[PDB]
């Protein structure tokens, strides 16, 4: 029963994470997994936890695990620091999450882990605030401020989260996609073509019009948007658009959850052409999807 029968919730989680990774051919490191769970296993059992797979072009599927909780302080940072998961790089990322929590009150935070790497991100979730609140933050890439006109033009006025990617050396600003123009396929064409990104099929455009959340990625090495992502939730296995892509089908049908019918969150990423790929998270305990609708002032579907 090393991995079966009666077991703690945390051990069930670990076993499920490894099974997913093996099934999708994701790489992982046993030492990294152990290191993550020593620090964070208890959080994973009691809060909004998700397992993600994503399929970047010309590489293996990546398997991530992640959680969030409604605490005002960035509890992940002290945990990751003591676990040895978060070393200073001599870089703006090093102080960025601390600056985010200083500059804007959080109502929640989270952390994200690639099981082949360690801690990849920490999230800051304020209440929805004007995007200009982010310009207070010292270490934000200069590109962010430079996109003020872009944000206004595409109704990216309502900031709903921030993140720091320690691995990629980037930061995402997340927006509440409230504006009725964001219910039209033309919006998505236009925002993508504004950055010279790949425009997806009409089929996919028709899915994007339900997107409540738009992420925009910025970095310190270039003046432009690195990639953007449109997030859409589905309240059960069957409603995921399994026909769009085999990873969506397989994950929807096979992803483990401790709850008997989980929902999913799908991110549709686009970049130059790479940055164009799909991310899918299983709502392992069933907390994440309701919370996603609630945070965007949407009734649950
Ligand atoms: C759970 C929600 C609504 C957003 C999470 S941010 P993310 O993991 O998709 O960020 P990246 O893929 O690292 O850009």
């Amino acid at each position: 029963s090393a991995g079966a029968g009666a077991m703690t919730i945390v051990n069930r989680i670990r076993t499920d994470v490894v099974n997913v990774a093996k099934s999708f051919g994701a790489e992982y490191s046993e030492a990294v997994i152990d290191q993550i769970f020593q620090g964070f296993g208890e959080k994973f059992t009691n809060t909004g936890f998700a397992i993600r797979v994503q399929n970047k072009r010309n590489q293996k599927v990546d398997c991530n695990i992640r959680y969030g909780e409604a605490k005002e302080n960035c509890l992940a940072w002290d945990i990751a620091r003591e676990s040895g998961l978060l070393s200073d790089q001599g870089h703006p990322v090093d102080t960025l999450i601390q600056e985010m929590f200083q500059a804007i009150p959080a109502i929640a935070y989270g952390a994200d882990f690639d099981i082949n790497y360690g801690l990849v991100k920490i999230w800051h979730l304020p209440k929805i605030v004007p995007v200009e609140e982010a310009f207070k933050i010292p270490s934000l890439p200069k590109s962010v401020n430079a996109h003020i006109d872009f944000f206004k033009k595409y109704h990216l006025d309502a900031l709903c989260a921030l993140t720091v990617d320690y691995r990629n050396k980037s930061t995402n600003l997340y927006f509440d996609a409230h504006h009725p123009e964001q219910r039209t396929t033309q919006f998505y064409k236009n925002i993508l073509q504004s950055q010279q990104f790949e425009v997806p099929s009409d089929e996919v455009l028709e899915i994007l019009v339900n997107c409540p959340e738009i992420a925009v990625t910025f970095n310190w090495s270039s003046p432009g948007i690195e990639r953007m992502c449109f997030y859409t939730a589905f309240v059960n296995r069957e409603t995921v658009p399994q026909h769009i892509n085999p990873v969506l089908k397989k994950f929807a049908q096979e992803a483990p959850a401790l709850l008997d019918n989980p929902g999913f969150l799908v991110g549709w990423s686009f970049g130059p052409d790479k940055g164009t790929y799909i991310k899918i998270d299983v709502d392992y305990h069933g907390l994440v999807v309701p919370s996603f609708f609630h945070m965007h002032n949407l009734p649950l579907p």
